């Protein structure tokens, strides 16, 4: 591991554990002296280019990858900064951002439960699709907020989607770091994700994109897997619709609300959140 110690001090805050480490960011369960509560700290910290030191901050790995790191750094902030412009239950409540050790720190609300991925690995029987429709009101509030504000999340998988003991969702995590690095870097594999992203990502994009998403999200959890990769389904489309297959406990109006979601060109989808969740009725 590369995280920070137990104890570690970032003035009044102190880390009590990392929770999260992935190739391109570190998230620890950490505490606020002043206010005593719980937080969340996301460090910025891209393993393939940098390093941990012994006085705990971060170095590169090479002197050439610091035109890389400083644009993953820079994305890092934009991504805050977006984050920042909301106050919803369902989007990543950004409370502190700094920078420090060489990297940047996003100080946030900690969320109970876990993500959506581990809940489907760990606890498959607990979704079915009455879970299914309480998750979709605040999943689809969440997302068209962003929306309504002229942006899009780009970025949705079951790995982002936090899942709190009441059940209700949050957003997490948009990828731009990561996302900025592997386009930057040609690791082409690490920017959109398969089976998630809809053809009009791999080069228009509008709300529809998020739907197409949000429909392999839906397809993985009731089945099991996401769709095929839209690339190849845009050569010969070997998609079977969620309506023909029939998985069992599962109604002809959300199985075609996934497949309307999972159109593969965009005029064919929802058009916004809102046409998506009328489809449910
Ligand atoms: N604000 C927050 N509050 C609570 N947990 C958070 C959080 N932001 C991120 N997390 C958790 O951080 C982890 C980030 O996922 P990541 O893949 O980087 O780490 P990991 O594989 O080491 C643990 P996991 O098995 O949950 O994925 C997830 O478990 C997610 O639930």
């Amino acid at each position: 591991s590369n995280s920070l110690p137990s104890g570690y001090r970032f003035n009044e805050f102190e880390i009590q554990e990392a929770i999260g480490e992935g190739g391109f960011g570190i998230v620890y369960r950490a505490y606020d002296h002043q206010l005593e509560r719980t937080i969340a700290i996301k460090e910025y910290m891209p393993t393939s280019l940098a390093k941990r030191n012994d006085d705990l901050s971060i170095g590169l790995r090479g002197e050439r990858f610091g035109k890389t790191f400083q644009a993953g750094l820079n994305s890092f902030i934009q991504e805050a900064r977006l984050l920042a412009r909301f106050s919803h239950p369902g989007l990543l409540h950004v409370l502190r951002f700094w920078e420090e050790n060489g990297t940047a720190y996003m100080g946030t609300q900690f969320y109970s439960g876990t993500t959506l991925k581990n809940l489907q690995a760990q606890q498959p029987e607990k979704i079915d699709e009455a879970w299914i429709r309480r998750l979709l009101p605040p999943l689809f509030s969440a997302i068209n907020t962003i929306h309504q504000e002229g942006y899009l999340h780009r970025d949705i998988s079951l790995d982002n989607i936090q899942i709190q003991e009441s059940q209700l969702p949050v957003l997490l995590d948009f990828g731009s770091a990561r996302k900025e690095i592997g386009n930057l870097s040609d690791e082409t594999e690490i920017v959109l994700k398969p089976g998630f992203a809809p053809i009009e990502q791999y080069t228009e994009q509008g709300p529809w994109t998020d739907i197409y998403a949000l429909g392999a999200v839906l397809h993985t959890l009731i089945v099991g897997s996401p769709p095929p990769v839209s690339v190849v389904r845009s050569i010969e489309d070997s998609y079977q619709p969620l309506t023909e297959r029939r998985p069992a406990g599962y109604s002809p109006e959300l199985l075609r609300t996934v497949d309307r979601a999972l159109a593969l060109k965009p005029e064919d989808r929802p058009q916004t959140i809102d046409e998506m969740a009328e489809l449910l009725e």
